[PDB]
């Protein structure tokens, strides 16, 4: 029903491919209830400049349903005295009114800014957005579902979130679950240490709070301190295995990284990798062949480090695999490698003294 017209189509303005025409209050309620976020343009004249700017906004966005209405009873239903645009949502304030000049770009900005909840649970449903987001600073509340005062601690987290609307994205994650364990590891946390709060910048470090308390005020202080660069970059290390240097490719962890990497008398080539990463798996036999070629060399060292389980300060890695060259010198220079991930490309780079290949 809400997806077909009767004969009203004979005497009303032409509809749009990109927004659902809403004849009445029932149609509007159904549109809002159909999705987590919905937007309705209230335009008496669907053919006006302002309404068309709205329809252009609707055309450009794929994951939010747009509705449009010219019925005064519907305007009234949503406390509208005149033409306007309203975003609806099944969380927080439940509704946001657009203000300013109705243009495609102003509308797109309006949607983007009010579309996301104050606090977002991390799941495989929410993950794509959180990872493809524009806000490049995140705070994670590791909140176990078994733990008591779940509602309370989440409420403290949401309260704190209000102070950083366009600056820090507030995310909470279920520590108890085994599917979230790699994220735990990546932040160097145990389920025992949780509930806890951690923060990450994606342009590229992690940070922990000074206090273990989870009050709105404590989380707020933590965030405010981070923004003032008052908190030092958080580091983590795996235990160095005794066989770290038994193979042609040397195993680095956080603890021994500086020792071998910035050895002044050694040309060190390091693979920073993720164990679960398909591309790292693909490179692995080639990287071993490179290690084998330079097993008995006088000054070239081939090495790797699991960058999901080790955080050093000299280098930051959010892309896997990443390859970096540490020439033999006192300067402690890092040369980025962007050549072909080939046995031959590595060799030519190594014998160049890491001169070329980007």
């Amino acid at each position: 029903h809400h997806h077909s017209s009767g004969l009203e189509v004979l005497f009303q303005g032409p509809g749009s491919e990109f927004a659902t025409t809403l004849p009445d209050g029932a149609a509007a309620e159904s549109l809002v209830e159909s999705s987590e976020v919905a937007v309705i343009g209230f335009f008496k004249d669907v053919e006006s400049d302002s309404a068309k700017q709205f329809l252009q906004a609707a055309e450009a966005i794929d994951d939010i349903p747009f509705g449009i209405t010219s019925n005064s009873d519907v305007f009234s239903k949503y406390q509208l005295d005149k033409d306007g645009v309203v975003l609806f949502k099944k969380f927080d304030e439940g509704r946001n009114n657009f203000e300013g000049e109705v243009t495609k770009e102003n509308l797109l900005d309006f949607i983007k800014h009010n579309q996301l909840p104050l606090v977002i649970e991390f799941t495989e449903q929410t993950a794509p957005k959180i990872f493809g987001g524009e806000i490049k600073t995140h705070i994670l509340l590791f909140l176990p579902k078994s733990v008591s005062d779940y509602d309370g601690k989440l409420s403290n987290f949401k309260t704190a979130a209000e102070s950083f609307k366009g600056k820090i994205l507030f995310i909470f994650i279920d520590s108890d679950h085994t599917d979230n364990q790699r994220i735990l590891e990546f932040f160097g946390l145990k389920k025992e240490e949780c509930p806890a709060v951690r923060l990450i910048t994606l342009e590229m470090t992690k940070y922990k709070p000074e206090s273990e308390e989870l009050t709105a005020e404590r989380i707020t202080e933590f965030c405010h301190r981070f923004l003032e660069g008052k908190i030092k970059p958080h580091l983590m290390s795996q235990e160095l295995p005794e066989d770290w240097d038994k193979q042609p490719v040397k195993v680095l962890v956080g603890k021994n990284f500086e020792d071998v990497a910035f050895d002044e008398k050694k040309n060190v080539f390091v693979e920073f990798y993720a164990p679960w990463c398909g591309h790292c798996k693909q490179l692995a036999p080639i990287w071993d062949k490179l290690g084998e070629t330079y097993k008995d060399h006088e000054n070239i060292v081939i090495a790797k480090m699991d960058s999901t389980a080790n955080e050093v300060e000299a280098v930051k890695v959010h892309s896997f695999p990443t390859l970096k060259f540490f020439p033999a010198s006192a300067d402690r220079t890092v040369i980025d490698y962007n050549g072909e991930r080939t046995l031959d490309g590595f060799k030519k780079f190594l014998e160049s003294g890491g001169q070329d290949g980007a």
